[PDB]
């Protein structure tokens, strides 16, 4: 039971959520849009989501990463840590998905829908205690790549789709 586009041999070749992982070691990924609101950790409404990774690991596929976000709790930007894992997702040979791990051990398991060098198309099943729903992250917030777009709003379809990280996070 799982969705259609979790198709190994169709679409694992842009599903490559270790190179992903590793890519947010290079530059800053933002989240700029999303289909859901609220988040265990980002808070309710939340914006202004970006992260930057540290800390590779080729034996274990993990990294540290570092988080900046915004919620309608507080004027000020937030920030937090966690570490992050490639791990296999819907019976994928290779590793499809990212494993968050909090410092106070709360996971969550997210999967690349779709991801090209510079953005990615994340899916969040809704069993980690929180919304299922779509993000779609990018290096540059302003100038979002088509494909990664596309992808977003063909398996985000029948949603409500709004922005995260826009320039006007930076005032
Ligand atoms: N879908 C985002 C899950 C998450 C990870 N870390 C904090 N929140």
């Amino acid at each position: 039971n799982q969705p259609d586009w979790a198709d190994e041999a169709a679409n694992g070749a842009h599903q490559d959520a270790w190179k992903s992982l590793k890519a947010r070691v290079e530059n800053v990924y933002y989240m700029v849009k999303a289909t859901y609101k609220n988040d265990p950790v980002w808070g309710n409404d939340f914006t202004c989501v970006g992260v930057m990774a540290n800390d590779v690991n080729e034996d274990e596929k993990s990294i540290q990463a570092e988080f900046l976000f915004m919620n309608n709790a507080d004027t000020n930007m937030q920030f937090a840590t966690e570490k992050v894992t490639a791990v296999k997702m819907y019976g994928y040979n290779r590793e499809n998905a990212f494993r968050y791990e909090t410092e106070d051990g709360q996971v969550f398991t997210d999967v690349i829908a779709y991801s090209d060098d510079n953005c990615d198309v994340i899916y969040v099943p809704g069993t980690d205690g929180n919304e299922e729903g779509y993000e779609l992250w990018t290096t540059d917030y302003d100038n979002i790549p088509a494909n990664c777009l596309n992808k977003f709003n063909e398996y985000a379809v029948g949603r409500e789709t709004r922005d995260v990280f826009t320039s006007a996070c930076l005032e």
